[PDB]
């Protein structure tokens, strides 16, 4: 583990993978009614990490960050499907400091391999301009546009215990999109994949 970015994916992998299973174990784009769920829950992990990639400083140290957050879009895919601005019920995280940073890589890594889901959104008849919007492609190449997000997040050299705190952070980002996924599908609480599923 080199660079802080691959120290981050090393940490969360084991995470990572569980959350695969299981946004893949709820069936997202079975039906319609499933995908809505699933924007739905799209837009309470992002709408949670907008306030991040719109932060003054983080700004300052990754240029445009703040045009990179697709909150926007996914209030945008699901008005396209008759839906209003889901709203969560109680008060969402609204992290800061070095733990933020584990949210941002986060997020902005789930653009990265968004891919897979991109394609499975298609067959049900949705794409960049109608209810897959925040799933398609960066303009520059998900790979380029990633490469060039991680060469500012390894940039930031913060202390190794400012590191510590933001892969902390990124566990917790995902636990919560977790804790979001159950609540928008109807899962009880700390509810898994089935135990040995693989992507
Ligand atoms: C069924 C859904 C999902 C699938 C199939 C999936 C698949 C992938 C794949 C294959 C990659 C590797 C991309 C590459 O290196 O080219 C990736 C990266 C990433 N995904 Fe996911 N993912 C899913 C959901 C999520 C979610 C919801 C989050 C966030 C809450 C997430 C966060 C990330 C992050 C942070 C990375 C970057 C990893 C790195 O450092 O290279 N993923 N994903």
């Amino acid at each position: 583990a080199l660079t802080f970015a691959k120290r981050l994916k090393a940490d969360t992998t084991a995470v990572h993978d569980s959350v695969d299973n299981l946004v893949m174990s709820v069936q997202p784009f079975v039906s319609k009614e499933n995908y809505i769920k699933f924007l739905k829950l799209q837009s309470v992990f992002h709408k949670a990490v907008d306030h991040i990639y719109k932060d003054a400083e983080l700004n300052k140290a990754i240029p445009e960050l703040e045009y990179m957050a697709r909150y926007d879009a996914v209030t945008q895919d699901l008005k396209d499907l008759g839906e209003e601005p889901y709203k969560f019920d109680k008060e969402l995280p609204y992290e800061a400091g070095n733990k933020a940073i584990g949210w941002l890589y986060c997020a902005e890594g789930s653009n990265l391999g968004a891919a897979f889901l991109f394609k499975h959104a298609q067959k049900l008849d949705y794409n960049g301009e109608h209810g897959a919007r925040h799933l398609a492609p960066h303009p520059d190449g998900r790979g380029k546009h990633w490469r060039a997000f991680v060469e500012h997040l390894n940039a930031l050299n913060l202390t190794p215990e400012a590191e510590a705190e933001a892969i902390q952070g990124a566990r917790e980002a995902f636990a919560f999109y977790k804790v979001v996924l159950r609540e928008t599908f109807g899962l009880a609480a700390d509810a898994e994949a089935p135990e040995g599923m693989m992507p």
